[PDB]
């Protein structure tokens, strides 16, 4: 008989009613977790910075942007920004405070929509192209590897890389997977970007794939006025994969460098960063 | 051992990536389905419109407010409108017209919130309370009976209802589900108030238990292309209804019944699609 | 991202392990439900071993066997029986009784084998047909209509009336689902067959769909050493579709009567009967 | 509204119907595989047959015996069988083969139970003891960490253990896990007791909890046809299988740990595939 009755689509909305699952219990710890980017580091507010006006860059394309929190410094710096994510969930808090402050012309004149990297090429007129676009945080790594072959990681870099105006830059970072593999434990408390301010406990489970890194799932563990759990995903780009990738995506045609935490990295090095920064540029 | 690992957990959401179910074939086709309200009705704008001005409304509050299309009317038509819905994946559409439509002030002073019935009193600071308090299209029906009393039912409206001012008025409606439990079927394209444009096929499901009307719920089967997507909903009857939304405000009331926008005098000819609600306060 | 890893697929299983749900709380509670035939009423067996009799029925298909209790009767008067189902799950106590009560020749005899009724035809070598086939206790019923419009009905019961001989009966039934429509109640503790021993509560959920009713749900409350639910659902036949149904089976070439619970069915009598039997006989 | 209307519960069963799954695609595939046991290797033959006849056993108990192969050749053997198994799925064609061939006395004298490794103890009249307890072909893997600290591990082999009459064997084995974990692959058609005659494809799935091996998940991916099927294992290193069988008898043993059949000296050239434990009791 085994059938399976719905009262509603996956999918769908109606209108008196909360929608899906948003109610629920790991949507409201995980909703503290985003939300938690309320100190951004000196450290952080100085290097990007310093990174675009060393470069000249002022217009700037933030792919996967996210509540918007490094884009609401763009914006507050006087960049000219668009800001991007495939997720509405976490493009409602940017357009939420978008709203918030649109007094100011800075953030009237910012520009936020839905992009996805997979269609990145069609989904935003790039025009001749991005000074800086910047993907930071560690978002690459949501891409999961559905296909098997890596196909679609080569995709989205292509994808991103292509915004990306001549002598401009691709600011694109990623956890050190390397060292995560390698322990076997993702550090919790170690955002270099928004430093954390939730007490949480974080189980960490790693799939290998015929022998291949594969997935490292976060089970984080929270504290409110309460212990809450919720999940999430990632696949871990070991460092030399990864400069691979997204040398490869601007075809060949580059300069390149590499960043510990924000300071240069010399493979071997004692100090072991907790973030890879890939600061690309191009051609002529 | 029959253990269910998942990637990430149901509610939640990563940056490069689309939300849970947001992509899949149902949600494109209901997509569709919503965004199927581009000739309002000249009749639903007149009357509305004109219950409105008839009883000197200016401050009305768009409970469960959707795409948001009523509220984009009351606003057009220099109204003062707040509205609020429980739906965000709803909710984006209004805020996005609202974003679009920015720079005309009528629009600025548009408020558009986060609220959900069940504590839409403790959701919305009601001031002074609110001239008319409109919850049109039929979308009180969506609010199920979970715990199988009708409580919810019950304090759904009584928050509500507590939204409206002193001889103010409450504007609510419902399908006509007397007829719909009679035929068995929820007849496709009676919407009065956005005459629809998509070829779209509907297969009704009704349940019963205990032998009491519990939820009709319609399977929405579409052209694009041949789709699917499935809604439900809590069939009121007139009566019940007539004693559930009373009984919100006490007893203190002006009740009257719409056919559809016509009054209803019960045993008439014509049998209407929905049923308008139009309460006012006594006390 | 959201894939969905499992341990083991649906439907598999491994040697330490309880199979799927097999341990969980509704298994158990229906386990009780369906073992729930100690007192089989007097009535019934007086009618099925005298309807059988009467026609000279010795060779006899039990199809829809479950546990076997109607079948173990049949083995235990002295028939020669073959019972067949199509779930494990309940074939296992007919398979268990057999071999517990194996010595006795009646029983070695007895033929318990899997088979289903939408290719009944093909698995079960009727020879030249059975002197009766029984489907007793309401479980045509369990038959859904997945195609929409009963064309699976339809060959279920083509294969099942195929079974029988030429001047063979078919015996089959149906609770009255014209009353359950009409009360939207199934009431508990009704069944004509084996007086049931649990004390147990019932909610009836009918499903109409554009107007045709489609469904009865029967959610079950029963009491333990504890008040654990299961739930079953059943295809709701009206006496009218059924007769069509059953008649048009056999091309239409019968004896067809019909019986109240065991007496005669008078269409417009008093008494109101809980289920409605079908004796089907042939043609020449 | 996200409610779920199921047409029976997760575990029932109704009379003219196939059970849940048992009609889906992974579940035939998986029938192939089980069934996958026709050639028995001689050598296993031997050696099993002659662990129990120089150690004098002739009353034996196969825990998780399945669709009982092992224990058809022991009762074939003239021995005195009794086989459990938690898994009515698998017990069906111990219990087919059974019936089927029940006018043999040897057979008819064959007991096929149902039992839990975690309620061992009270599942089985265990009486003074049994001669030999066999769980082979690497079942005792099946059994998972859910608690997080292996205390289910522990139970069951402490009630395994103690099936064991003073003085008698237990047998019981494990894939060779710690080269499954060194390469990343479970190497298919490595058997070593059912030499395999299914062209069958493997994908090795290992899951680390914070650092500790904790699953390993093998995609079967099967020629009938190209279909699919999902089994999972806990990874028992050697050191910590070891480990654990010695305490189930609180330490009071004659351990040897085998190759495959031939003995096995830590550090030796050849790599076995799988790891057999044979222990007898001394209190």
């Amino acid at each position: 008989v085994d059938s399976v009755y719905r009262t509603r689509s996956l999918g769908v909305a109606a209108e008196g009613l909360p929608d899906q699952y948003a109610d629920g219990e790991a949507a409201r710890v995980w909703q503290l977790y985003i939300g938690d980017t309320r100190s951004r580091t000196a450290e952080y507010k100085a290097w990007l910075l310093g990174l675009l006006r060393q470069h000249g860059c002022h217009r700037v394309l933030d792919v996967a942007c996210g509540t918007g929190v490094d884009s609401i410094m763009l914006v507050e710096e006087g960049f000219s920004v668009m800001s991007v994510d495939a997720s509405d969930k976490m493009l409602k808090y940017a357009l939420k405070e978008r709203w918030n402050r649109r007094k100011e012309p800075s953030f009237d004149n910012w520009v936020i929509e839905e992009a996805n990297w997979l269609t990145l090429d069609k989904d935003v007129l790039s025009g001749d192209g991005f000074d800086a676009v910047i993907c930071l945080g560690n978002s690459f790594a949501h891409l999961p590897d559905c296909k098997g072959d890596q196909s679609e990681h080569r995709l989205a870099l292509k994808n991103i890389a292509s915004m990306v105006r001549p002598g401009g830059l691709l600011v694109i970072d990623h956890r050190n997977y390397d060292y995560i593999l390698s322990t076997g434990c993702a550090p919790p408390g170690k955002n270099i970007y928004y430093k954390s301010d939730l007490t949480k406990d974080i189980t960490t489970s790693v799939l290998t794939v015929n022998n291949k890194a594969h997935m490292v799932t976060l089970d984080y563990t929270v504290q409110v006025p309460g212990f809450s759990k919720f999940r999430l995903s990632y696949y871990p780009h070991c460092l030399a994969s990864f400069t691979e990738l997204v040398r490869a995506a601007f075809g060949g045609r580059c300069q390149h460098s590499v960043l510990g935490d924000f300071k240069p990295y010399k493979p071997g090095q004692a100090y072991v960063p907790c973030y890879f920064i890939h600061v690309l540029k191009k051609t002529d």
